[PDB]
């Protein structure tokens, strides 16, 4: 008898049915920073990786695999059919035309929803009630392809929106008072640019509102220029791929933070994009971040944050703007 | 007034002396997948990045930053000088030129030891406290080579050797008989590289030795062909190479483990790259990969592993071939 | 017009069912300590509680509801009707009338058969895919017993066996030798105490059998006194018991490793107790421990551990005396 | 001719100085809640315990020393001579006179400096660079007298204080919005108990101001009632002790988390008891919570929150009431 045998004895056979999956869709740089921290989190038991390049693709498999001694997550899977995508939870969508040295989140639109017409339509074939995690840029009008095409009640097509955002925001707020980013608290909410729109009203530090203290903070009176801390969150992507081509790290730890709240029914809070359609005028079909409530169904809940009329229009310009292209939709 | 002055009220001044100090050499994909690993598994309350690509450095620096909000390493600091290296209770060296396709590891000696001359100065100069881990290759050379320069006791100077091999042996291990790799046993000593040792006396699962189950284990005589298994380890290596261009995700795992095991004193045995001057029938100082006794002070024991008489010879002259390098090594 | 409405906006009319359900029944010091390792370790999105002291039972639930900001569990139930044991993946029996300040584990298994007819129905009936961890003592026969009441396939009804006996068994040879638990590797064996199998091969360092190193090991002839940490590993449950008055934190630390291994798949190896009929001369319907794969379903293999002369006697004396028990229980 | 020495030859001998110690002082349920969610945190290379009853405590260290396999603190060590809490960073006091189902938090505090002046004195001896942590009740009064007994400066004296009463503050917050207690945020402050103050304008979902929507909040005319959180907060210690008997798996999670801010150097938030003295109007020697910044120095930063003075009022009338009682100490 062969020595596995010889030394194993035998007892069932199935053992297949993955009950957490988690999907990564594009090996680029930011879809493996996604993968090697949802891989560190134990988030998913298992993992499985796709994109059109199969050497890239093996390869980046067949690394991670080799570190599984120092992991808990026992199954790793590569390939450019999407059947071994089948049964995730959870899929992440990264994959499509990304970034240049200069442009910004308006260079692609028209590129990226053909794309999507042949990965989204896939990922409801083997995963057709999982959850559906939109990356890539521009996010807020890609997470509108990714809802129509896949169908999907409104809840399950999230976009990663500002959730990155909030966090260089919380970042730079940190670094200037002293207190760890964890204990300084602040939104970021729009479509993720340029017009995002930082509520300042919400901005505080144990409790007590910065813009209190401060009545000068955000208008561009004041004193110690805290606009400004909203406009390198703006162009921290352009100053970080100017240093080295590319971001990856930041986001993959914000995104295994999302996932975190799906894969557990932590049911807090984060400012992702989803359907607004109602909210704050906007009587469009139309996506962008708002304080959601992400779950094992993603988001059920929406935080209707109280904005100020400024506030209101730069979002309702934003949330045209996008609608006067989603009109014109081939697929 | 300020706004920080009005909200937090200052009681305590002074300080930055770092208590648990991780410093990585070299940003690149091996570098910050140690420094990705590190940061995740809350080895280091302050984290240093230094290198010789001014922007490539800073740029991944804030990419970290970025996502301080996700971690609990509440500083990471970088540059082109060593002074953000100071005390730092551990050192860990990948700088230096990586295998080409098809190429070997001892091909990049000489263009190394250059770098290893200009590194371990400015290294010690700052944390002459520290241990020294040693990921660049060749890793048993270069660990020789970083003794000489630091004039460190053996014990600090560490290399990264054949924890990786060993580790990737268990996935392929564990792959054939259906096991996650943490419950396959089975040792690859040596150098890390075509010429290491696999040692399948102590292979093992639940204490049972599959080379008494079985005993044509290894050898050419083998039906079951496992002396190819430990031939896959060595050419893992070259094939992921193959694939995406350079190995990354695996080491950088199997780095943050030998830095678990210094970090918090487990005493874990791993088999770093080590002194093994008069063992094995070996009387130059050649550095080599044994399994050895990690934690607060380094090494600090080595397990001697009893070899057949092939075993033995293998080890010694994968042991003559380092030296015949070592020896015409000038620096 | 209440002010979470004022502030939430809904979309998700209905749903639940954990996805990762828990279930402990019994909130002694076991239980209870159980719980904390299961909560810390994040395995479970709903941990549910279950004795029939009730107040006891909801205070102990309150105590964990409480500390919810440092736990990722964001559900905590309990109750006396089993009702919310519902789709438990995995339920773990403390029940029982338990032993008292130093009591062998074969003068009880009377009593604990009828009160197993009201629980194990009960769990059965409303998690009917879940995994019967049974901890209550003595473990082999009760395991018999819960797996011969819910009509459950033995790869379901694992009993805690020898495992922590070979943790406990791992961390004395470590101390020992002065190493770390993990890097020492043995294995106790059969039913759990006393009659209990050192196998005195299986102890290695690095895979170097610590027996063909000082052959007199575990034997009467051994100067260095071997046979005696076996005796340690049988004597710790007294020698703690005498001295706090019950064991605790060691016992929910190894449920909450099989756990682990069951919840997130790892397939790793355990010494736990299943139906070894068929086996080491055993063909009646024992329950012994021996290494075993765990999964999500369970044990899913053996790991035919290859026993010596003296030992496969011991293993089956004890499997036929349990025989005799368990042909007699009146259920 | 020790099985020892010839499986592993050593390099060093020395040694010890741990980097991160941990001195639990009282291993009552507190105290070992305490040390389990150190335990399982890695925050510590090393624990030690003390104690008056020499039984106990080496009954409490070997049922954890068991679990070495499960946890990276490679070191436990009890003892009742304080010549154990050698070289500690933090040191955790939970020991004293404790309450029943009466004695109110404030009358024995002289039975209790008597203990503190045998405990205080001794730890300040073997670790007289530690950080003070003080659980034990009335927290904000025995906080002031180990202060006064070593003599320590005001950041490395801390008493638990409310760290807990806003745990479940938020808690409770997340059963009426349905949100987890992370994204709930609101302080609980003044002296620890009845008299505590919960600041209503802090109370924020997603940066959004609870008050601001519902402004009766906190109030007694406020139809939902939101002043009875407070009460469930204040009682719901006595609650807990009615059921169960006493009060554990919180605090030590409550402890546990200050203890990996100040270990790990954070800089995050925390309501922790420290000295007020110049702030809202006292200028007596008393210690309650306000929002302090935890370090690797214990104390560096108050929040100075907005009250408003029916707030600043009962923070003040807690201060002379405390003054009261910390002038009549015979010490």
């Amino acid at each position: 008898a062969t020595l596995k045998d010889q030394l194993i004895y035998n007892l069932l056979k199935e053992e297949q049915t993955p009950q957490n999956k988690i999907t990564v869709v594009g090996v680029g740089a930011v879809g493996m920073a996604c993968a090697i921290s949802i891989l560190m989190k134990d988030l998913a038991d298992e993992l499985a990786l796709v994109d059109v390049i199969e050497d890239k693709l093996k390869g980046e498999m067949m690394d991670l695999q080799h570190g599984s001694l120092f992991l808990r997550t026992p199954k790793i899977v590569s390939g450019k059919d999407y059947n071994v995508t089948a049964n995730s939870k959870l899929v992440i969508i990264t994959a499509g035309a990304r970034q240049q040295e200069g442009e910004s989140r308006l260079n692609l639109v028209q590129r990226n929803v053909n794309i999507f017409k042949f990965i989204i339509p896939n990922v409801v074939k083997y995963s057709p009630n999982c959850k559906l995690l939109i990356v890539s840029n521009p996010v807020d009008i890609l997470t509108y392809v990714a809802w129509k095409i896949s169908g999907f009640p409104k809840n399950r097509v999230i976009g990663s929106g500002c959730n990155l955002d909030s966090a260089r925001f919380r970042y730079l707020m940190g670094e200037r008072l002293g207190v760890h980013p964890l204990s300084c608290h602040g939104w970021v909410l729009g479509e993720h640019g340029d017009s995002s729109v930082p509520v300042w009203s919400g901005m505080n530090v144990a409790g007590v509102s910065l813009k209190t203290l401060h009545p000068d903070l955000g208008t561009d009176k004041d004193k110690e220029q805290w606009k400004e801390v909203h406009k390198q969150v703006v162009e921290s992507a352009y100053e970080v791929i100017k240093l080295k081509g590319y971001t990856s790290w930041a986001i993959g730890l914000s995104v295994a933070d999302l996932a975190e709240s799906i894969m557990k029914n932590l049911r807090r809070v984060h400012p992702v994009s989803t359907m607004i359609k109602g909210l704050y005028g906007i009587k469009d079909d139309v996506f962008l971040s708002v304080p959601c409530i992400l779950g094992q169904n993603g988001i059920s809940d929406l935080v209707k944050v109280t904005l100020t009329s400024e506030e209101e229009a730069r979002l309702k310009k934003s949330a045209d703007t996008l609608w006067g292209i989603q009109k014109e939709l081939q697929f």
